[PDB]
């Protein structure tokens, strides 16, 4: 095991255990490393109570074990003291089987599933998520009142790229001012899926830790600003079979016939996924004409107003599908196994796409999603019984929103 | 012994002597380190008077001698000039017992008691305290007005290494798993005794970390009105020459010792809270909407029960949990109790009953002492100290129930 | 019909319709004078929805008219423009009959009930009201925290005469009897329901003459905990004929009716409670080593009776003055709920026994659920406006018991 060698290397005092829950926050809990040591703490994990977190209230999750990935184990550097962070996956003590509501045992599933189809070996995903920073910020909601307010460099970026650098990503690009001020990006290099949806949270925790650092602040969220640009994540996507690019081919814009039932199935199912990939009220803001968002459920190769676009590249080897409409508050495992099992359903039923294009609100998905949900539970990746929770936190957040009354509506009635 | 050892090792100065009263609290004193060289120190004790103490008012109390307890001796690390640290028990002058009134005596003859019935041989038990953090509080009362306002890895860590020097072993720190500014640390179980003099020590060392970087901790049961209270799960469990009577077959795996366990709690519940929630808060705390316990029963799975089992590995770790306790109970006194309900359901063989599935303080006072039959059986416990200590409580009920509170004003000001 | 004459005469502008609701809160109503001219304002009242009161919840409440007692007119002393206040009952639109859940219909149903059963004619109730004055009093409550805070001839002749002009007759003006702020103003007794009607008014009156003169003024009965409390001495009589029925030979020279009223109410003064005390400071006035009564008897010296016998020189003026009341109550529920157990006391000749000489609202409103009995007889009362009080005063009582205060945090916080 890995985490061994680094502990008897760096006296490593305490180790962090870190795990996702169903909003997408990471949990974490701390403990002396004397237990890490005996080989049992990877044979039989620890115990947990997870009863009080959002999504798993109920008498099943009484009772839970941790059980820690030693494929992810690395060193703490913001810490003053040593210490040995670890992801780990929910164990039910009564059948030793991943817990149904765990987001990382169903991106697993959703390997295991592609796996046993056979259609592909495996699956490269590469994110793009989009950020805010600021000098300021406040905001308050009371009975009496509301308000918001925001107050607004090759120091914090490269700050930034060493954190990461240390952490153990591939930086590649950094990005700045590129469309509006105060907006930045960095790229990483792609990865599988499950590799992928965790080094996402190591790079919003690093990007928190250095900004707070610097006395500033950053912000994730799809739409902060109300007459500028929204933060996207794109993501693009391919197969593995053997080394075989299974997408490369010959056709439009080099793409095969299963990239083709990929990109069909992915319109089919498009409005169910947007309960998924735009999992916030704050989302269709952004989603929406006269800015860069995509607003047309079509693909393309040149048209920038598709939501589904062809990148050239230089070898078949790197064909790829991009992703545009996702947001980044999506939940990475969440949104990418939706994306996945859309694709394999589409290609499943060779749903043709048709001609590519040339010259809502999170209510309206979730009801969507609903009755769509048929396709997500194929092969026991998703289940009702997740399905439904989901769909009660997310309704229950929509209703919270909708209901309340909003500062504009006193300029536009109060004098009538 | 021990403490010759130490004290050869880091000329220590300064020893002090602790023990806890009748309420709960730590009272010590202090010597120089120059009088401990002496095995007449350990044979003969020192003179004492503790009339003053709350519980002990009367004649006997102006005449005592402190024995210390050689196996609990430690050193101090907060003082500057090396202190060394020991626990004392009471011992009557008169004649060489324990005085009556010692919660530490009262545990120790409970633990002889199930020794001389020998249903087992040892007991081990396992308490989670719970506390909260806070950057700064007031209050005040008086006959114009009462007032009462309140207003992360590195304390932690810091907490944990002061108890690691202090000889604890930790196993888990949480963090604000329900609310804001609710901790609580695991901490490897033991016996009876011991455990709750680490509980103690414990509870000092939270308290003086937390004053040390400018904050501070309380225990109460419920502070804050619309967040969850701090309750102290107890897990708990018999052994016999090395096997667990507990474990066997049926409901969980358990056996019918274990079951007549349950019976025997189930019915002397009510009593109970004389001991384990000896507070009006607790029962601020005792009420639904929340994750405290609602119901008497036992469940594996209904986390609204107040008895539960957890699951386990190993027969070799079948436990017994119970929820209802609080961590202003006094530790002798609640784990005593909660041994002689239990000791008492295996001897009249109570059987608990089905599984289930799908009050105030002068009450639990009321109902204890009507029965405190059981409590006093085996002597461990005597009518005397139980008269004493409900007679004690009763002056906090009385004072908080005819006390008038700022919420009366907002009702029927205007009335 | 005096209306007419009053607003020929002082060119009145506004009338003001007044009626009570069941926690004894005036509410209020306005309407100009133009429109209650005519007699059909008399004859057909005035559309009402009182859907949103609190004890009027029911479905039924949504769709009330107001009858105005002629009887009660007068004119407002305060306003600036000439105003006449009215009181007014509430009357069911279908049945054209008094609302069940109306205080001054349950007062009227209690004297027809009286007079109907033909054991007197008339009742007699004189109450004895307190109240304190402050010069500033604060206090709030919130999730953070809570606070309460409290900070001569001229006054009281001014509130003396300010009755006088509303048109009462004041007798004697007693402050500071025995601590600072304290005061009581008699008044001359009269029958069941004008008296309470009169207590409304001398309430307003006190309450705006502070408010005019720039200090506080309270009814509450327990504001101070070093204080004595306020309470509600209540002289009853029954007169038939003009003969004063409680006169008579034997102990002070009462009568066997007059006996065996006062052995009804003593049986039944357990269940009084929940009218005569509705308010949980109270039970904060009734202890020991106060003004207030302990013992649930009857004497004629001592003072710690709830039931007394005034000395008086003649027997017309026999009475009966019971102790334990208090402002906060409801005076219509209150002198109901004596009359009824008198009269049931009278019914069953329950014998009170000898002389004396030489709890909680919970427990009130518990034991008041059971003893429907003597008051549901003669219809007066019905089931479900007792539940609907019990449900109420239940409500607030929870609210109350389950919440933290700042005496807990002196207690406990360390603990």
């Amino acid at each position: 095991y890995k985490s061994h060698q680094l502990i008897k290397d760096h006296d490593v005092k305490w180790v962090d255990l870190r795990f996702t829950d169903t909003k997408g926050k990471q949990q974490h809990v701390t403990m002396p490393a004397r237990d890490a040591l005996d080989d049992e703490f990877f044979e039989a994990g620890k115990m947990f109570d997870g009863s009080s977190i959002a999504g798993w209230k109920g008498i099943e999750a009484s009772d839970m074990i941790l059980m820690p990935d030693d494929s992810t184990a690395v060193l703490d550097p913001f810490t003053e003291e040593p210490t040995l962070i670890l992801v780990c996956d929910i164990i039910e003590p009564s059948t030793m089987q991943g817990y149904e509501r765990d987001p990382r045992n169903i991106a697993k599933r959703a390997e295991e599933y592609l796996k046993s189809t056979g259609i592909g070996d495996t699956v490269f995903v590469g994110p793009e998520p989009e950020f805010f920073i600021f000098d300021e910020v406040k905001f308050k909601s009371d009975i009496s009142g509301s308000m918001f307010k925001i107050f607004s460099d090759h120091e914090i970026r490269t700050a930034m790229c060493n954190a990461l650098e240390e952490m153990g990503l591939v930086v590649e690009v950094h990005h700045h001012e590129v469309a509006t001020a105060g907006q930045n990006e960095i790229g990483v290099k792609f990865n599988t899926l499950v590799a992928k949806a965790d080094e996402v949270q190591t790079l919003k925790y690093c990007v928190h830790n250095v900004a707070d650092a610097y006395g500033k602040t950053v912000t994730f969220m799809p739409k902060p600003l109300y007459g500028d640009n929204g933060s996207g994540m794109h993501v693009h996507m391919s197969i593995s079979k053997d080394g075989k690019n299974t997408f490369a081919g010959e056709g439009y814009a080099g793409l095969s016939e299963t990239a083709l039932y990929f990109i069909g199935g992915i319109i089919k199912h498009g409005k169910a996924l947007n309960g998924f990939t735009n999992p916030s009220t704050n989302s269709y803001k952004r989603l929406v004409p006269g800015f860069e968002a995509p607003v047309m459920l079509a693909y393309s190769a040149r048209n920038r107003s598709a939501s589904i676009r062809i990148p050239y590249v230089s070898s078949p080897k790197a064909r790829r599908i991009e992703a545009r409409f996702p947001d980044p508050a999506a939940n990475p495992y969440l949104a990418f196994a939706a994306l996945l099992m859309a694709g394999l359903d589409g290609i499943q039923n060779k749903i043709h796409p048709g001609d590519a294009a040339d010259k809502g609100s999170l209510k309206e998905a979730l009801e969507e999603l609903d009755k769509g949900r048929a396709f997500l539970t194929k092969g026991g990746v998703f289940t009702d019984e997740f399905i439904d929770a989901y769909i009660e936190l997310k309704s229950e957040e929509e209703i919270k929103v909708r209901t309340f009354v909003h500062p504009l509506e006193y300029d536009l009635y109060y004098s009538v």
